[PDB]
């Protein structure tokens, strides 16, 4: 269980024809969860310079919107889960561990030059844990 530096960009800034390919600074995403190993998914609008706890935080807003929660018992809920799960790239041995701009990861600045849509996966934190020998 290698755990390997982040696929990011030297710069945070988006290349011209990268840049203009943004609706309104924004982009979308799907982030799955394992719930028998089935498979539930959201596909969220976000900012593209979110960093990976915010991207997490937005998917905690939309688990607990049914329960009409305040802005700030929104915040005491994305406080103390969103550091308990990571986010990696689905079918890759990559993950989003550090604050960097999403759109500053290789896969997602190359998913929105070519107009993909980002596929990851969210899991929980202990799985990168190894073993002491
Ligand atoms: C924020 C906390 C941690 C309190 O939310 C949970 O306990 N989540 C559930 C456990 O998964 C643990 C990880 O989940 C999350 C952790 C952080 C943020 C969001 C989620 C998340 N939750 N549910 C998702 N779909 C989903 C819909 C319906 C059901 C069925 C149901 N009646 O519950 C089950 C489901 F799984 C999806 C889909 C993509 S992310 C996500």
């Amino acid at each position: 269980m290698y755990v390997y530096p982040p696929n990011v960009e030297s710069s945070p800034e988006l290349p011209k024809h990268i840049y203009n390919k943004l609706d309104k600074g924004q982009i979308i995403v799907v982030i799955w969860v394992i719930v028998n190993n089935d498979k539930q998914k959201y596909t969220l609008k976000i900012n593209h310079d979110c960093v990976p706890e915010q991207v997490i935080a937005e998917a905690i807003r939309k688990k607990t919107r049914s329960m009409l929660l305040s802005s700030e018992q929104l915040k005491l809920c994305v406080l103390e889960y969103q550091g308990k799960y990571i986010l990696k790239v689905c079918g890759c041995d990559e993950y989003f561990l550090e604050k960097y701009p999403l759109s500053q990861y290789k896969y997602i600045r190359s998913c929105i030059m070519l107009g993909r849509m980002p596929n990851l996966m969210l899991m929980a934190k202990e799985s990168l844990y190894s073993q002491l020998p």
